[PDB]
């Protein structure tokens, strides 16, 4: 029920991202090349299984999950997290626990644009990524 997510997207807008990685502890040399980074996102399926790719001159990831079934993730930012993805009210919702702690990672289509909603702690980015053809 994945569909209209899937496909290659590059990231148009960005607020609050700063924010975000600094309630993660991220450093503040890494938060300057973040902030000037524009990500490719690839997100594909086969059958039960989506994998999700982010690519970029900074750092890239990659992460394949069955919805709906626990897998273990290293982040970016190098956390070693506990993670689920479901489809929750049409939106693409990713949770990440660790030490406790939580982060979301939301994905949403409006107008056609794919909106990733970012929240841990009190920070909450919003990105916005468009199709590639
Ligand atoms: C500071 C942790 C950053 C984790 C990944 C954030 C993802 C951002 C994106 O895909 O646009
Ligand atoms: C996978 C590309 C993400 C680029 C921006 C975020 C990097 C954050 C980090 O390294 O801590």
């Amino acid at each position: 029920m994945v569909d209209a997510f899937l496909g290659t997207w590059k990231l148009v807008d960005s607020k609050n991202f700063d924010d975000y990685m600094k309630s993660l502890g991220v450093g503040f040399a890494t938060r300057q090349v973040a902030s000037m980074t524009k990500p490719t996102t690839i997100i594909e399926k086969n059958g039960d299984i989506l994998t999700l790719k982010t690519h970029s001159t900074f750092k890239n990831t990659e992460i394949s999950f069955k919805l709906g079934v626990e897998f273990d993730e290293t982040t970016a930012d190098d956390r070693k997290v506990k993670s689920i993805v479901t489809l929750d009210g049409g939106k693409l919702v990713h949770l990440q626990k660790w030490d406790g702690q939580e982060t979301t990672l939301v994905r949403e289509l409006i107008d056609g644009k794919l909106i990733l909603t970012l929240t841990h702690g009190t920070a909450v980015c919003t990105r916005t990524y468009e199709k590639e053809a």
